[PDB]
């Protein structure tokens, strides 16, 4: 029944939407340990999110599916009878979900603890981490979007989905030939508007564009939005997350009662500080938890933040270069052969990181057997499934075959580089696959793989829903 599954595999793999495309394609049994098919499995090939695979198990080797996160205010001594302090510190420990309610309710602690003046300056302080906020070699013009916002240890998560750096902007037509309305979002008074967009007759043309351009923190609206249009929403990054992060705390802090009339901006705690009064403090979920907004959805950003995290823990150092070794560490005290791997990031985004097919399965593995195997697989996505929480980035593929509900996979896509790697659980064993493509002139081949997955599935004993 073995080489039906294998003419099968190579017949799908002929498709003209691989033209030019180097495939890395390994299925294997998880039980037996048995290689059911192999092609280009030694190649080395551009991961996009394949990569927080790799990730992800060095996050829960090394800082425990325990793990939490968090947040604290200081000042140099308690608050007294007049009621007032100097400068304020607002100091962020790498939680990847500290929203604006975290915030306000850290401000309401401020206030219950005694003070109603910070009569200095508000200072966000995010050097938990080193302020490298971008990789090396990201490309500048993809800066403005939420998968390439800036890494700090002190950042606003935005939504149920926890886009860190980030501020929602919506654009709103008002009569046509008025100007269009522009919301900043959380970055109001924050993010510069320089707002060019204009309201078109009714029924006419939308061609809105909206940007950060590069090395500023302006939001520029350009075009026309048709008079009768829905309001359009997009989340644009910010420059500097801490700095926002301490702007949305001032006014927290004015709404909680607590007036603040320094100015605000970035710093540490001074250090000729002896005894810090701590007037407030948070705690995120613990890492099995962050790990499915993270994996559903593929947030960059939580990666790249989980690496510096990583450098921390194995070298007190909140950096790419040390947790990206961190991440190599751990692999291979999992029992992961990395001669394979070249690792520039935590995420996927940058084009220096290479893996194998081979090196994929080998990780799923050893990834299967290992103590935090169910908080790792319930947080891959699971095809075919409605709810985004459930289904994540695979919620609208497969539907009605026979791989829906059953496979849970990673996905990552950009310019010329795609993947799918992931589990096949049935009674005819427990199926590890990695498909990498790259070098495809088309749209990504994910019907190809999408295809894979379903022949897969029903090798492994499964028949579509009806
Ligand atoms: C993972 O792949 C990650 N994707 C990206 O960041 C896309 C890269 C776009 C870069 C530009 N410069 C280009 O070259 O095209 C996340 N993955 C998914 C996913 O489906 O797995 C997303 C939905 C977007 S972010
Ligand atoms: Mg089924």
């Amino acid at each position: 029944r073995l080489t039906e599954l294998r003419e099968d595999i190579d017949a799908i793999l002929e498709d003209p939407a691989l033209e030019g495309a180097v495939s890395g394609v390994v299925v294997v049994d998880t039980a037996t340990g048995e290689e059911l098919y192999s092609r280009d499995g030694g190649e080395q090939l551009l991961p996009a999110s394949n990569m927080k695979l790799f990730t992800a198990a060095a996050a829960l080797e090394v800082l425990g599916a325990d793990h939490s996160f968090g947040t604290e205010v200081a000042a140099e001594s308690a608050p007294g009878r007049r009621g007032e302090v100097q400068d304020l510190y607002l100091v962020g420990r790498g939680d990847p979900t500290l929203s604006a309610e975290d915030l306000d309710a850290m401000a309401a602690e401020v206030a219950a603890s005694g003070v109603r003046t910070v009569r200095g300056d508000l200072y966000a302080d995010d050097t938990w981490f080193d302020s490298e906020r971008l990789v090396d070699d990201w490309w500048p013009e993809d800066e403005p979007y939420a998968y390439s916002a800036q890494i700090s240890a002190l950042t606003v998560a935005h939504g149920e989905r926890f886009d860190t750096g980030v501020t929602e902007v919506s654009v709103t037509p008002a009569a046509e030939g008025e100007p269009a309305d522009v919301d900043l979002g959380a970055a109001e008074g924050y993010a510069e508007l320089d707002n060019r967009a204009v309201t078109g007759a009714a029924g006419s043309a939308n061609t809105l564009v909206i940007d950060r351009p590069v090395g500023t923190n302006t939001i520029a609206v350009t075009g026309s939005l048709p008079a009768d249009a829905a309001p359009v929403t997009a989340l644009r990054t910010v420059d500097e997350p801490a700095a926002l992060a301490g702007h949305l705390f001032e006014e927290a802090l004015e709404s909680n009662g607590v007036t603040v009339k320094g100015d605000v901006g970035l710093g540490g705690v001074p250090a000729d500080w002896q005894d810090a009064e701590v007037l407030a403090d948070h705690t995120s979920a613990e890492l099995s938890e962050i790990l499915v907004p993270f994996m559903k959805f593929s947030n960059n950003g939580h990666a790249e933040m989980l690496v510096k995290s990583i450098g921390q823990e194995t070298a007190g150092a909140g950096t790419w270069d040390a947790g990206l070794v961190g991440v190599e560490e751990a692999l291979s005290g999992l029992g992961v052969d990395t001669a394979g791997l070249v690792l520039n990031d935590g995420s996927g985004l940058s084009r220096g990181n290479l893996v194998t097919a081979d090196t994929v399965v080998d990780l799923l593995g050893q990834a299967g057997s290992a103590p935090w195997a169910q908080t790792w697989s319930a947080s891959l996505p699971v095809a075919g499934e409605s709810d985004p929480f459930v289904g994540g980035t695979l919620a609208n593929r497969m539907r009605g075959t026979a791989a829906e509900g059953v496979v849970e996979a990673k996905t990552g896509t950009m310019s010329g580089v795609s993947a799918l790697s992931g589990y096949v659980p049935g009674p005819e064993g427990e199926l590890a696959f990695s498909i990498v493509n790259n070098g495809h002139s088309g749209p990504a081949p994910l019907a190809v793989q999408d295809a894979i997955a379903v022949r897969l599935a029903e090798y492994a004993g499964h028949q579509a829903p009806e």
